[PDB]
């Protein structure tokens, strides 16, 4: 029950400054995965107890909710939110699914495809909740293949979101946390390297799941398929001047990043807020002033401030930890791991990750776990990122329960989906994942990021 | 145009990083007067700009939206969607509207008294939409009469908001600027001492702007204006469980808030965001879980989110300025105004700024005047409140024009009120706030903030 829940451990307080830490830190991880209180208020609990605990006064905490990477974070929300307004991110799954076919397994295919790519810029609640409405409009024009292709839909935006730093939560709380615990990683992931690293992991992920689906799970059909696309493609109009201006922002959005790296004053927020304030400045009409591209009242309702509160919850847990002295702590006392082969750590981490977040949220599961892991990396004398980025990419492998993430929320409304198909196709998927997500960090992870030694960035 | 506002400054590119603050920050504030882009987009212009001009890269400007400050104001948003949810903000209305009867001169007394009062709290735009349809009830039930009626919730909305740091905008604006350009001042001005200063001038303000606006502008008429609130009560239902619990919550907020000033770790965002939380815990009905009195959804539709922003970039502005020795020259080139007596010097900004105000947004002006004058201030070794708090004051007198502040757009919206009505009963209002702010801080201003002597904190 929430009372249980809420009052006793608030009240196990009878120590030192890092135990104190450390109690905040296990309050907010219950209060993650229990939502006893929303996500957001529960980010917020660093400005109520650090200064109450004397971990850190309330002007140190309170600077650590906006920073760089949360910046960057709300830039891409902003320009989501243009692309969703002018209803772009459809166009592009509905010219590609015209693209791709109908046949059953191409069909599959390329709706796993979709999904994937645009997870990497829409987010994933936003990419499932508009794929999901086709899936069903063209089953409803076997009990089999609606489980399939309703599981795949979320399976994919899953996938598909770890590509790109801004494309899941999981991704900003790395970028993040390697900038509170490592300082001077200096840009070392970024938009361009993020990608570089992980696009090619997405793709196997995605080739090997949508391989799995068609193993657990034709004319008319596809005709069936064929007339719900281009009916849903009529429906949505000529391609209008404010999708075409929204597509060249985004466009120039990409460029921006992906040139950016091919003093340092400009970072990847610096091109994020940059588009979105043309995002304000474009025309969405022909001239022939007409309305810009973006309001401030959409951008209001629309962009998750409540994301924006988590990673600012987390930086704060970061920099109290830091300060308080926990992480030299954990470091200390988890450095008799140092005899494990770092490829069996980070197997059996992954494989830790990928359960834990199947109970609680992506965003929380990897704000708690990393830096655990960074001082374990730490201590141990390896390389921060070759813990942590199989660890935050095996953080958004909720698979195989619908309380998991959003995307799994939103397919399981759906009547086509029990509990027990979707674990005991997730337990694969956290498995193939996880084995993926192995062999990307131990073949070219360590070429973009240079896993074999140890950084001086991590001391 | 928008064109040419939106073009020409932007282009006005060809020096020295102060020269580029300054452009940076004139262009601000042309886009915060013109409304080109939104408030919100605008105060995120530092992001993009500063590491262009190389003034701050993206980590420091980014880390400056989030404060201490505006954790504060976040917090009192929060308590204030909780009282507006719940529908208590109008039971006080009513219950003190029936309690000071219905004559009309003691109707417009009660009516402008609580408006002022809920201002304190609830937000001035959101007090206005509350009060105004009760007046239109009343009076639908004299033009003269109706004009001076819709015009003192306004009025009295804009006076109210002075009263506490969390009322208005500006006042938040002046504690930002303080903690950024004078960090040595710790606390020196909080909701406690700002109270103390601001709610006897905010009653003398609302004591003068009732008896000029009964100077300008009876059995039966009281009947109706009674039959009105009595029946407006009814509907409001019995004194719920949930009043009762977010009531009991404000009332701990006010008091801890009063008590904390009658290391130091906690703060007044402390206790603003410990009632904020409270308010996801405490139950909204008897046991008997049931629901809390806040819910994420709401707080997210409801937070303006975009004032947030606005503050974060008034402090990033500041950072930038105080970095690029932008205020060292202004306070340079501006301290041969040291010939001036102090006095006078108070008096013509109060009314440069009551007059600036009604123009564009009272929380961008302050954002851009509150610089130059405690720059002024530190320059002629005059204490920077004794400039400051007249100035944020005034800031908040936007009497004149509908345009000025959201309150006078929402009193112009029904149809009593004209432009010219409102000008010549704004000119006085400008003229009694400037002489009521001067005599405050001239006479018990000096007590609270030792206006007196040249602070240490100013340098």
């Amino acid at each position: 029950s929430f009372v249980i829940l809420f009052v006793t451990p608030l009240l196990l307080l009878p120590p030192a400054k890092f135990v104190r830490c450390a109690y905040v830190i296990i309050l907010m991880a219950i209060y993650w995965c229990t939502e006893v209180i929303p996500l957001a208020v529960t980010s917020l609990m660093p400005v109520l107890l650090f200064p109450l605990f004397q971990i850190l006064d309330s002007r140190q905490v309170c600077v650590q909710y906006m920073k760089d990477t949360n910046m960057l974070f709300l830039g891409g929300l902003i320009v989501a939110v243009a692309v969703e307004r002018w209803n772009l991110h459809k166009r592009i799954a509905l010219r590609t699914l015209l693209w791709v076919g109908a046949k059953p397994a191409r069909l599959m295919l390329g709706f796993m495809g979709v999904t994937a790519l645009l997870s990497m810029w829409i987010s994933n609640t936003a990419t499932t909740a508009m794929m999901v409405p086709i899936v069903e409009a063209i089953l409803q024009q076997r009990k089999r293949l609606c489980k399939a292709m309703t599981l795949c839909i979320c399976y994919a935006a899953s996938i598909g979101g770890t590509a790109t730093l801004t494309g899941t939560g999981p991704n900003v709380v790395l970028l993040g946390q390697m900038n509170e615990l490592f300082p001077d990683s200096k840009d070392l992931v970024n938009f361009a390297s993020w990608f570089a690293f992980a696009f090619p992991n997405m793709l196997v992920m995605l080739l090997f799941a949508w391989l799995w689906l068609q193993f657990v799970y034709s004319k008319k059909n596809e005709k069936a398929a064929l007339k719900v696309l281009q009916e849903e493609y009529r429906k949505l109009g000529p391609l209008s001047f404010a999708e075409i201006n929204v597509l060249i922002c985004f466009f120039l959005l990409v460029i921006l990043w992906f040139s950016r790296d091919p003093t340092k004053y400009v970072s990847d927020a610096t091109v994020a807020i940059f588009v979105a304030t043309l995002l304000f400045i474009v025309p969405s009409q022909k001239p022939k002033y007409p309305p810009p591209l973006l309001d401030w009242k959409v951008t209001q309702e629309k962009v998750p401030w409540g994301i924006v509160l988590l990673l600012g919850g987390g930086f704060a847990l970061a920099k109290g930890s830091e300060a308080s002295g926990l992480s030299v702590w954990m470091g200390k006392q988890m450095e008799p791991l140092h005899a494990v082969p770092p490829a069996a750590i980070t197997l059996i981490l992954s494989l830790l990750v990928a359960v834990f977040t199947e109970c609680t949220s992506n965003v929380a599961t990897t704000t708690l776990f990393l830096p655990i892991f960074a001082s374990m990396s730490r201590s141990i004398g390896l390389n921060p990122l070759y813990i942590m980025l199989p660890c935050t990419l095996s953080a958004s492998f909720a698979f195989m329960l619908p309380v998991a993430t959003p995307p799994n929320a939103i397919v399981f409304t759906y009547g086509h989906l029990k509990v027990a198909d979707m674990v005991k196709t997730g337990v694969i998927m956290n498995i193939i994942g996880v084995f993926c997500v192995f062999l990307a960090v131990n073949t070219w992870g360590r070429a973009i990021f240079d896993l074999d030694h140890f950084p001086d960035w991590a001391n």
